[PDB]
Protein backbone atom coordinates (compact mmCIF):
# COMPACT_ATOMS: atom_id res chain seq x y z
CA UNK A 1 0.00 0.00 0.00
CA UNK A 2 1.12 3.47 -0.79
CA UNK A 3 -0.79 6.83 -0.54
CA UNK A 4 -1.23 7.62 -4.18
CA UNK A 5 -4.55 8.32 -4.66
CA UNK A 6 -7.49 8.97 -7.92
CA UNK A 7 -5.26 6.51 -10.51
CA UNK A 8 -6.75 4.47 -13.34
CA UNK A 9 -4.99 1.07 -13.08
CA UNK A 10 -3.52 0.30 -16.72
CA UNK A 11 -1.40 -3.01 -16.53
CA UNK A 12 -0.05 -4.49 -12.92
CA UNK A 13 2.74 -1.84 -11.92
CA UNK A 14 1.43 1.05 -14.45
CA UNK A 15 -0.86 3.39 -12.99
CA UNK A 16 -1.89 6.98 -14.35
CA UNK A 17 -3.71 10.32 -13.07
CA UNK A 18 -4.54 13.83 -14.84
CA UNK A 19 -2.54 15.36 -12.30
CA UNK A 20 0.21 18.09 -12.38
CA UNK A 21 3.54 16.86 -11.11
CA UNK A 22 4.45 19.59 -9.08
CA UNK A 23 1.26 19.68 -6.90
CA UNK A 24 1.34 15.35 -7.12
CA UNK A 25 4.85 15.36 -5.65
CA UNK A 26 4.31 18.05 -2.83
CA UNK A 27 1.41 15.92 -1.86
CA UNK A 28 2.75 12.87 -1.55
CA UNK A 29 6.55 13.46 -1.58
CA UNK A 30 6.91 10.25 -2.84
CA UNK A 31 10.95 8.85 -2.51
CA UNK A 32 11.44 9.34 -6.42
CA UNK A 33 10.06 12.03 -8.67
CA UNK A 34 11.25 11.89 -12.17
CA UNK A 35 12.19 15.20 -14.28
CA UNK A 36 11.94 15.42 -17.99
CA UNK A 37 15.81 16.42 -18.01
CA UNK A 38 18.04 17.47 -21.09
CA UNK A 39 21.29 16.39 -21.18
CA UNK A 40 22.36 19.90 -19.76
CA UNK A 41 20.12 19.78 -16.82
CA UNK A 42 18.80 23.10 -18.16
CA UNK A 43 15.54 23.25 -16.00
CA UNK A 44 14.02 25.53 -18.80
CA UNK A 45 10.43 24.81 -19.24
CA UNK A 46 8.37 21.79 -19.78
CA UNK A 47 7.95 19.45 -16.49
CA UNK A 48 11.64 20.24 -16.00
CA UNK A 49 10.75 24.46 -15.40
CA UNK A 50 8.12 23.77 -13.46
CA UNK A 51 9.78 21.10 -11.04
CA UNK A 52 12.49 23.59 -10.62
CA UNK A 53 10.39 26.75 -10.01
CA UNK A 54 8.71 24.55 -7.44
CA UNK A 55 12.26 24.25 -5.68
CA UNK A 56 13.02 28.06 -5.97
CA UNK A 57 15.72 27.03 -7.88
CA UNK A 58 17.73 25.10 -5.91
CA UNK A 59 17.29 21.77 -8.25
CA UNK A 60 19.15 24.07 -10.87
CA UNK A 61 21.74 24.95 -8.54
CA UNK A 62 22.41 21.58 -7.68
CA UNK A 63 22.17 20.64 -11.37
CA UNK A 64 24.94 22.91 -12.17
CA UNK A 65 27.46 21.21 -9.82
CA UNK A 66 26.70 17.77 -10.93
CA UNK A 67 27.38 18.69 -15.12
CA UNK A 68 30.51 21.29 -13.92
CA UNK A 69 31.57 17.97 -12.29
CA UNK A 70 30.50 15.35 -14.75
CA UNK A 71 29.85 16.90 -17.75
CA UNK A 72 26.50 15.70 -19.71
CA UNK A 73 24.29 12.99 -19.28
CA UNK A 74 23.24 10.36 -22.59
CA UNK A 75 20.03 10.78 -24.04
CA UNK A 76 18.56 7.64 -22.88
CA UNK A 77 20.88 8.00 -19.63
CA UNK A 78 19.75 9.67 -16.25
CA UNK A 79 21.16 10.70 -12.74
CA UNK A 80 19.65 10.89 -8.96
CA UNK A 81 19.68 14.21 -6.87
CA UNK A 82 18.19 15.72 -4.40
CA UNK A 83 14.26 15.73 -4.87
CA UNK A 84 14.29 18.92 -2.58
CA UNK A 85 11.14 20.05 -1.36
CA UNK A 86 9.50 17.81 -3.47
CA UNK A 87 10.61 13.98 -3.24
CA UNK A 88 13.52 12.09 -1.29
CA UNK A 89 14.97 11.83 -4.71
CA UNK A 90 14.76 13.13 -8.37
CA UNK A 91 15.83 10.66 -11.37
CA UNK A 92 16.64 13.30 -13.73
CA UNK A 93 15.83 11.17 -16.90
CA UNK A 94 16.79 12.13 -20.36
CA UNK A 95 14.62 11.00 -23.70
CA UNK A 96 14.74 11.85 -26.70
CA UNK A 97 13.92 15.45 -27.95
CA UNK A 98 12.24 15.09 -31.72
CA UNK A 99 12.90 18.89 -31.71
CA UNK A 100 16.10 18.03 -31.91
CA UNK A 101 16.35 15.44 -34.30
CA UNK A 102 17.31 12.52 -31.65
CA UNK A 103 16.53 8.93 -32.21
CA UNK A 104 12.96 7.94 -30.48
CA UNK A 105 14.50 4.54 -30.13
CA UNK A 106 16.43 5.89 -27.05
CA UNK A 107 12.80 6.11 -25.32
CA UNK A 108 13.12 2.52 -24.30
CA UNK A 109 16.68 3.08 -22.37
CA UNK A 110 15.15 6.45 -21.12
CA UNK A 111 12.69 4.19 -19.75
CA UNK A 112 14.86 1.10 -18.45
CA UNK A 113 16.08 3.94 -15.75
CA UNK A 114 12.73 3.61 -13.99
CA UNK A 115 13.63 -0.06 -12.89
CA UNK A 116 16.40 1.09 -10.90
CA UNK A 117 14.19 2.39 -8.42
CA UNK A 118 10.88 0.33 -6.88
CA UNK A 119 7.93 3.11 -6.81
CA UNK A 120 8.13 6.36 -8.69
CA UNK A 121 6.22 9.32 -9.87
CA UNK A 122 6.89 10.47 -13.20
CA UNK A 123 5.52 12.32 -16.33
CA UNK A 124 5.70 10.81 -19.88
CA UNK A 125 8.80 11.07 -21.31
CA UNK A 126 9.65 12.39 -24.44
CA UNK A 127 6.19 13.68 -24.48
CA UNK A 128 5.00 17.68 -24.16
CA UNK A 129 8.19 20.07 -25.40
CA UNK A 130 10.17 16.72 -25.99
CA UNK A 131 8.05 16.45 -29.21
CA UNK A 132 7.09 12.87 -29.48
CA UNK A 133 4.00 11.38 -29.43
CA UNK A 134 2.49 10.61 -25.90
CA UNK A 135 0.47 7.58 -26.91
CA UNK A 136 3.54 5.81 -28.11
CA UNK A 137 5.81 7.16 -25.14
CA UNK A 138 2.82 5.13 -22.38
CA UNK A 139 3.40 2.43 -25.16
CA UNK A 140 7.44 2.31 -24.15
CA UNK A 141 6.66 2.72 -20.51
CA UNK A 142 3.90 0.08 -20.16
CA UNK A 143 6.53 -2.15 -22.17
CA UNK A 144 10.05 -1.57 -20.63
CA UNK A 145 8.52 -0.20 -17.07
CA UNK A 146 8.62 -3.19 -14.68
CA UNK A 147 8.49 -1.20 -11.27
CA UNK A 148 5.78 0.60 -9.93
CA UNK A 149 5.22 3.41 -11.82
CA UNK A 150 2.74 6.38 -11.21
CA UNK A 151 2.48 9.28 -14.30
CA UNK A 152 1.09 12.37 -14.09
CA UNK A 153 -0.17 13.73 -17.26
CA UNK A 154 -0.64 17.54 -17.15
CA UNK A 155 -3.39 18.20 -19.83
CA UNK A 156 -6.79 16.72 -19.24
CA UNK A 157 -7.51 16.08 -22.62
CA UNK A 158 -4.43 13.94 -23.04
CA UNK A 159 -5.21 12.09 -20.39
CA UNK A 160 -8.61 11.38 -21.58
CA UNK A 161 -7.39 10.33 -24.99
CA UNK A 162 -4.13 8.22 -23.58
CA UNK A 163 -7.22 5.97 -21.27
CA UNK A 164 -9.79 5.84 -24.10
CA UNK A 165 -7.04 4.54 -26.67
CA UNK A 166 -5.15 2.37 -24.66
CA UNK A 167 -4.58 -1.26 -25.59
C1 LIG B 1 4.68 21.02 -18.11
C2 LIG B 1 4.25 20.29 -16.92
C3 LIG B 1 4.13 20.92 -15.68
N1 LIG B 1 3.69 19.97 -14.73
C4 LIG B 1 3.56 18.77 -15.41
N2 LIG B 1 3.15 17.60 -14.82
C5 LIG B 1 3.10 16.57 -15.68
N3 LIG B 1 3.40 16.57 -17.02
C6 LIG B 1 3.79 17.76 -17.58
N4 LIG B 1 4.09 17.75 -18.93
C7 LIG B 1 4.26 16.51 -19.71
C8 LIG B 1 2.93 15.87 -20.21
O1 LIG B 1 2.19 15.36 -19.14
C9 LIG B 1 3.27 14.66 -21.09
C10 LIG B 1 2.08 13.84 -21.50
S1 LIG B 1 0.80 14.76 -22.36
C11 LIG B 1 0.71 16.30 -21.44
C12 LIG B 1 2.06 16.86 -21.03
C13 LIG B 1 3.90 18.93 -16.78
CL1 LIG C 1 5.96 19.46 -21.23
Amino acid sequence: VNSFSGYLKLTDNVYIKNADIVEEAKKVKPTVVVNAANVYLKHGGGVAGALNKATNNAMQVESDDYIATNGPLKVGGSCVLSGHNLAKHCLHVVGPNVNKGEDIQLLKSAYENFNQHEVLLAPLLSAGIFGADPIHSLRVCVDTVRTNVYLAVFDKNLYDKLVSSFL
